[PDB]
DNA sequence: CGAATTCG
DNA sequence: CGAATTCG
């Protein structure tokens, strides 16, 4: 049984961020889990989490403008070593942040990324969807193969990828595709950016590549759903919460 | 003349008619280019009721056929007397925003049925997916006509070849004037902001957005030559118009 | 998000 | 044009 959370923090909005982040970590304190994917973090952010989360360790996917994240929480998860690969032709400083880990007796190489963002894009985030299923595919068998992050992906852009293979699943539609945490990105639910259209979009995505059910998502639910103090949520992301168990 | 009269002409020409500036002079511009080749047929986009009054002053021999009576619009020129006009047939493009549509005109020339179209498509990267759906309203329409009439589309596609691609290329009856002739380079770009400063965009980007497409039973219309014009600065030190003009000959075979 | 607006 | 930006 292990958990997680991804969630693109929008660190890019300066408004409330000071506030948003203890909003985040009151979240992240709620759930204590074992690993914590983020996008969006900001050397400043960034200096705050190495303080409020001081009970994980830190791996980031840079060190200035923005970029991603993964805690691990000392004493349920082992760091092994950290792997960058770059995005050669990204505009906005994308890279695949992967980290070997271990669970006691289970390995892991956990991954994330923000994929290049907003639709005119579609093309780049394509050639780095697959880059990161490349990735995910060279992980001995053995080791339990977790990317979670945001996607920026549209439905029909897997497609144009070629589909997710045969030996990778979203757990998101290995739960069945629950309605209640469809949508990671709503705009009729999430004020934050004060987009008066309704947009709603499932960008951010958990992939996993194991041996026969050795990997069971077991819960995914969405996370930061209450506005703070200041009116705004914590993202204009919601985060996902995922439970797994490893079964051997 | 006789040796000739195989041989149908046009011009096809987005003449700017939006930009107000120096217009009477660039509609000059424009009509001392049909006088100087005499077109059998014109093909405008862009028209503007103002512009239609300096048509019927600088290049009277034709008869006007126009897309709308208001806004800007496309026309069709008919050179009197050559061309015998038939009907008038407008398309609407239900779903454009730029007041877009098909303008068919039905003639016949030099012995020869024809179905002259023209359109001045949906204009602009960010509305691809609309253009493309009114090229496919214009691929169909050509389709749609009597096997015995010769058709000809020639207008502003402003296309990108991608779009076309995904449109899923020409139908195998339809062929590009252009490409027929080997895609030669020297009419390549009809629209080119290096070569052409109307615009005042400070940046080299060219496209060819004017495109000629003909359906014809097989063999019986032959693309002879494709040529630009509006190349030349007029007096005010600016083109016609944002766009080269084609000019285009075709032989009606046996 | 994505239409609108300037910027070169 | 195409990129960068704005803002609801
Ligand atoms: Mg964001
Ligand atoms: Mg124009």
């Amino acid at each position: 049984t292990i958990s997680f959370i991804t969630w693109n923090i929008d660190g890019l909005d300066g408004c409330n961020l000071p506030e948003r982040a203890r909003g985040v970590c009151s979240c992240l304190a709620l759930y204590s889990p074992d690993v914590v994917f983020l996008q969006e973090v900001i050397p400043p952010y960034c200096a705050y989490l190495k303080k409020r989360a001081a009970s994980y360790t830190i791996i980031t996917g840079n060190e200035e403008g923005y970029f991603t994240a993964i805690l691990l929480k000392k004493g349920r998860v082992k760091f092994k070593s950290q792997e960058i690969i770059p995005f050669p032709n990204t505009k906005m400083m994308r890279n695949l942040l992967c980290v070997n880990v271990s669970l006691g007796g289970n390995e892991f190489c956990l991954m994330t990324s923000h994929l290049e963002s907003t639709r005119e894009h579609s093309a780049e985030r394509i050639r780095q969807l697959k880059t990161v299923l490349g990735k995910m595919q060279e992980a001995p068998d053995s080791t339990t193969v977790i990317f979670a992050g945001d996607t920026n992906l549209r439905d029909q852009e897997v497609i144009k990828c070629g589909g997710l293979p045969d030996n990778v699943f979203d757990a998101w539609e290995f739960l069945g595709k629950p309605k209640h945490c469809q949508y990671t990105w709503d705009t009729k639910a999430n004020n934050n950016l004060r987009i008066p259209a309704a947009y709603k979009h499932r960008f951010d995505r958990i992939f996993f590549r194991a041996e026969e059910g050795h990997l069971i998502p077991q819960s995914l639910d969405l996370v930061g759903l209450e506005k703070l103090d200041c009116g705004r949520f914590p993202s204009d992301h919601w985060g996902l919460l995922c439970t797994l168990n490893v079964v051997l």
